[PDB]
């Protein structure tokens, strides 16, 4: 699946791994996260990421 990079810090969103410790199980899409999950490392908005495709 899609990877998305948080463009202030450089987490990416790994769709396969999910975010389990916050409360994302592997294989949800970015565009399913909650309108209020934030980066689990520096707390940017989804606004913040990109997707990881030309
Ligand atoms: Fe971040």
């Amino acid at each position: 699946m899609a990877k998305w990079v948080c463009k202030i810090c450089g987490y990416i969103y790994d769709e396969d791994a999910g975010d389990p410790d916050n409360g994302i199980s592997p294989g949800t899409k970015f565009e399913e996260l909650p309108d209020d999950w934030v980066c689990p490392i520096c707390g940017a908005p989804k606004s913040e990421f990109e997707k990881l495709e030309d």
